[PDB]
């Protein structure tokens, strides 16, 4: 693979889980403690990693998992740790589906200018019917509308990212002339969604604009980033679905005119590393231990697993699934490496809920990738788009 | 007076002019440039300022000033100072026109978060017409129902941000329990311009929620303020009209229940001090100057001060009028001591778009007004509503 591996890290406060906070070693306040992103987000750049990752959503309830009750909004906390970093990505979820694209462009490219191009945005056009009614609305747009105004509401958020040529700010104290009128666009977007007259107030990055990223799984949604993103987030449910997907999607790329390695694809996996395959094994039973069982068996009670487990572990394995990806850094370094020389992932995403996971993998796994001349020795640069291997458009 | 007076600076980059930037001080991307925003950042909070304030627009075009065109979103800039900053409130124009009221209620709760309690939302109606063309309407509202719809806004975002009490998040691992549901209330909003049935995905923070400011000078406005804000800012014309407002704006206050101290009110001035008068008013002249006259006679052309001034002078002052705070370090400070002791305003918005001015004004002005009582020899605390004097709601 001419091609190095990359990895971002998903920061997910309090974890993905109904009870992992239980654990003694976790924070049960993480969710909005600026001193846990940092640490994270510094840990992250050390092992190179090319973004960090915040995930979001718009609706809860009192069923919802711990972290979603209570967390940072991703645009604050992303310009917060801006400041703290020095050459990591930055990618947020934005929803299309409730703010305006003049909002949201704005605010990624003020991020993109603060952070000297580090700015990526993760559009998702966001399932949660309640959010609907969190925004002034009876109920979301059936799905295949909700890709429709994706499209629009993208479309306009980069064209105002283009209100600015890259040399237009010239400057001359001595003429007066700040800018070059000619080099000003005015959108006069008046879409069916929306309308946009322009310009944008803040004009061209360090990186030209900020990356997409893109979750979308369906027909649609595939089609979509296919068609729209710089990356792609996929699940990792299994080597052979990750290498369909993978498949898939760079073809369908070919299908828009695009240049395939111009789209990365990134599936999430959530390691536990561990000095010996005892020691990794033990960690996750701590951890898949926490849920009562009382919860667990119910859940379950609406495969082929008949591995001497009892009902309990398999109540609870199915509270908190065990990756694929547990054990010795040699074992998870070596499956990253068969999954990348597979053509499943360009990179991954990397989730550490679990205490101490994200500084293993940073201070186990990356060295050997390293040795084995999978991934850098440093920083490419300062950029997103530098880092991910990507063209400033 | 029993109590100090107080100062927020505006970062307002490359300054409020058409050709200030021309002066070989200034950096014509300071608007832009993080750097810029930081170290004034950290000269206003080693002069003690209580917050930054950072004001906003949403329309331009080609004859906008030069700020305009290309700077900071407020939220971002925000967020990015946070964590390079200790005790220094945070204060962000947002309007209330068109911004969603969750999406505004979550940025500013999390900045909150990120910051310890060092928020603030200077709540603003928004008067640009072509605005409504940025963000998919035809027109404003008038006037009237601009600021009915504030109060609805306003109520949501105050009703989100008591979504959780202050001791809702119990966190017990032993109990499995992580919060307290009897303390989660759902915002069920259902109004004329908005409907939000919450609740609120982040809790209360180290000072409850975001201290309010208005700007509104109206009489809609100034009643609205007096009714809703902690803060009020105003302009500085002169002592009288000044003096004026004040009165009026703390009146109308105890016509609303409230205590007038819970008020403060804050104009805005921009002092140019320096060693001599001479010096100061060099740098007046240097700047006043920088303007082609060949405008500045224009939108003269549509007082009497027959003060031995020519058609250039009169032209140019038009262009930069000069303040009343100009000079001698004991001149500016004995002016703001006596506009306070006056009660024209319980603190004062520092504006400094001229170079030095800001440093000056904390190195030279701010020792004065320590030593003759008037001003606190350390930060309160490091919340915005400690350092302002105001109590958690
Ligand atoms: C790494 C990764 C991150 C995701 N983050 C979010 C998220 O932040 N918010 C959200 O609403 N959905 C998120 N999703 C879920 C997607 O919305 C989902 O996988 C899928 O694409 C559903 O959309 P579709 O029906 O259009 O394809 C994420 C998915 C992946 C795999
Ligand atoms: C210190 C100060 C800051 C202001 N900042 C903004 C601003 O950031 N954005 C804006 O649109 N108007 C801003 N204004 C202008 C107000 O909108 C204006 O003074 C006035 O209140 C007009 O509103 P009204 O007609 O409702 O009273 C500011 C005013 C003052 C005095
Ligand atoms: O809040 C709900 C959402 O937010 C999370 O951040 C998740 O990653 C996403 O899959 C879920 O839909
Ligand atoms: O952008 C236009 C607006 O933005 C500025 O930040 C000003 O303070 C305000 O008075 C003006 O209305």
């Amino acid at each position: 693979r001419a091609d190095f591996i990359q990895f971002g890290a998903m920061i997910h406060g309090v974890g993905g889980t109904t009870d992992g906070w239980r654990h003694p070693d976790v924070d049960p306040s993480a969710s909005t403690n600026i001193e846990f992103y940092m640490k994270k987000a510094q840990t992250a750049e050390k092992g190179l990693f090319s973004f960090i990752f915040i995930a979001d959503g718009l609706f809860i309830s009192e069923k919802s998992i711990p972290h979603f009750l209570n967390r940072f909004e991703p645009i604050t906390i992303l310009s917060a740790l801006a400041s703290v970093t020095k050459n990591i990505g930055l990618v947020g979820t934005f929803s299309t589906s409730f703010t305006e694209p003049f909002t949201i462009s704005r605010q990624l490219m003020s991020l993109d200018h603060i952070s000297g191009g580090r700015a990526g945005w993760n559009l998702v056009t966001s399932p949660q019917e309640g959010a609907a009614r969190n925004h002034s609305k009876s109920n979301l747009p059936e799905h295949t509308e909700r890709y429709e105004i994706a499209q629009e509401h993208l479309d306009v958020v980069r064209g105002l990212w283009n209100s600015w040529e890259h040399d237009a700010f010239i400057h001359n104290k001595k003429t007066g002339q700040f800018f070059d009128q000619a080099k000003l666009h005015r959108l006069n977007h008046k879409g069916k969604y929306f309308q946009v007259e322009g310009p944008l107030n803040i004009g061209r990055s360090k990186q030209g604009e900020p990356v997409v990223f893109q979750a979308g799984s369906s027909e649609t949604g595939r089609q979509f980033a296919a068609k729209n993103a710089d990356a792609i987030f996929t699940h990792s449910n299994s080597l052979e679905e990750t290498k369909a997907f993978y498949a898939d999607v760079k073809s369908r790329a070919a299908d828009e005119g695009r240049d395939p390695s111009s789209v990365r694809i990134f599936p999430g996996i959530s390691p536990i590393v561990a000095d010996t395959e005892e020691e990794a094994e033990k960690k996750y039973r701590e951890f898949a231990e926490l849920i009562p069982i009382e919860n667990a068996v119910t859940y379950l009670a609406r495969e082929a697993k008949a591995r001497n487990l009892t009902l309990r572990e398999v109540a609870q394995e199915m509270a908190f699934p065990r990756t694929l990806f547990i054990g010795t850094p040699e074992r998870v370094a070596s499956l990253i490496e068969t999954w990348f020389n597979a053509e499943a992932a360009d990179g991954f995403i990397v989730g550490s809920d679990i205490p101490g996971t994200l500084d293993a993998f940073v201070e186990k796994v990356i060295p050997i990738l390293q040795e084995r001349g999978l991934y850098r020795q440093d920083y490419r640069g300062g950029t997103l788009r530098e880092n991910l291997g990507l063209g400033i458009p």
